[PDB]
């Protein structure tokens, strides 16, 4: 509510009140930002980091390895800055794809050489952590040197480390997965992508995952119309129908959820099937928060 009803990048005492808000108990919001799509990537590119709304709480940068040298430049120098001066914190994602790379030895020296290269895509940048994304189940094998990994990071990320940085698990899959059963000691937040999915879904899922966390460390997932992409409809209009706005409402039976996060926040607003890029002012992500903290 001290959140701008447009997209100011408030300076001051403006600030400082969007500063305690964030210290102040709400419901958080958070947004992957596709990196080859930041006006510091390539060429043809509408939206920068830059924009990113200052009530926001989380900012994913989230590669697929084609990016420009020139946007981890413009990461270090000017974005992580900006956005740590407007207290969104910045976390680096990866793909579970890392963590059972089998050119790293599935021995506790090989966990720990794997996590110190974690750790540099982390503090080379001054992030604020690590966030690993699941959609897959693993062999024994594989199982045994994502554990390995998430355990050599949790010393310095997440809950049993005292950094204050992040340990994010993102998926699509359920806490029946073992590598959950093996991790979630380790774990900060978890982040269910539900994109085009059932509200008389979500409550299984949660229950799936209640046992391992509290319901504050629990956020759901909805993504925007990516350019050529999926047509999920979770951003349908009019808004407050949407499944992205039932999403910001959804609670589970007898407790209140960390939040909501969207894929492609750098979509904010582009209408389904408009395969365009354009600019964006962050209405949905401002509206959302507006509504899970009212
Ligand atoms: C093969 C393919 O197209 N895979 C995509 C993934 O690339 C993408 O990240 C994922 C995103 O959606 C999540 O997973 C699906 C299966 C479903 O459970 C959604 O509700 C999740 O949000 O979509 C895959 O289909």
């Amino acid at each position: 509510s001290v959140c701008p009803s447009d997209n100011t990048h408030a300076t001051g005492a403006a600030l400082q009140k969007i500063l305690d808000y964030k210290k102040g108990d709400h419901q958080i919001m958070a947004g992957y930002f596709r990196s080859w799509r930041d006006t510091a990537s390539g060429t043809g590119n509408k939206v920068s980091m830059l924009d990113l709304p200052d009530c926001l709480d989380i900012a994913f940068v989230f590669p697929e390895g084609d990016e420009t040298a020139s946007f981890w430049t413009t990461l270090k120098d000017t974005y992580v800055p900006a956005l740590h001066g407007r207290g969104i914190k910045v976390v680096r994602s990866v793909g579970i794809a890392q963590l059972i790379n089998t050119a790293w030895d599935n021995t506790p020296a090989g966990w720990q050489g794997l996590a110190d290269a974690l750790m540099k895509t982390v503090d080379d940048y001054g992030l604020d952590g690590l966030d690993i994304n699941v959609q897959q189940s693993l062999n024994a094998n594989q199982l045994k040197q994502a554990t390995g990994v998430f355990n050599a990071l949790a010393k310095k990320l997440g809950p049993k480390s005292g950094t204050g940085k992040l340990l994010i698990f993102d998926t699509n899959m359920d806490g029946t997965q073992p590598l959950w059963r093996n991790v979630y000691p380790t774990i900060s937040y978890v982040l269910i992508q539900s994109y085009g999915r059932s509200i008389s879904g979500l409550q299984t899922t949660y229950n799936s995952f209640k046992s391992y966390i509290s319901s504050k460390q629990y956020l759901i997932g909805f993504s925007f119309y990516e350019e050529n992409g999926t047509n999920w409809g979770d951003t349908t209009t009019p808004m407050t129908s949407s499944r992205a706005w039932q999403y910001a409402k959804w609670q589970p039976s007898g407790a209140t959820k960390g939040g909501i996060f969207s894929y492609a926040i750098d979509r904010d607003g582009v209408a389904i099937g408009d395969n365009t890029l354009k600019t964006t002012d962050f209405t949905w992500t401002r509206q959302l928060i507006g509504a899970m903290n009212p």
